[PDB]
DNA sequence: TGTTTTGATAAGA
DNA sequence: ATCTTATCAAAAAC
């Protein structure tokens, strides 16, 4: 299959990132990836 | 040419 | 304008 766009290491730390307030649409930019990636991997409602 | 995850996207009592 | 969610066509890898 297709490879994950965020090793375990990247997740853990988006993690906080975005606990820290950091805008999913600079994240995404910033990771290369998808805005909607994003959402799937960290919801709203789980922060 | 054949069988997991990405990312645009539409809809949101 | 903005923000979130689940969906679904297809990229990515072999």
């Amino acid at each position: 299959g297709r490879p994950r766009a965020i090793n375990k290491h990247e997740q853990e730390q988006i993690s906080r990132l975005l606990e820290k307030g950091h805008p999913r649409q600079q994240l995404a930019i910033i990771f290369g990836i998808g805005v909607s990636t994003l959402y799937r991997y960290f919801p709203a409602s789980s922060i």
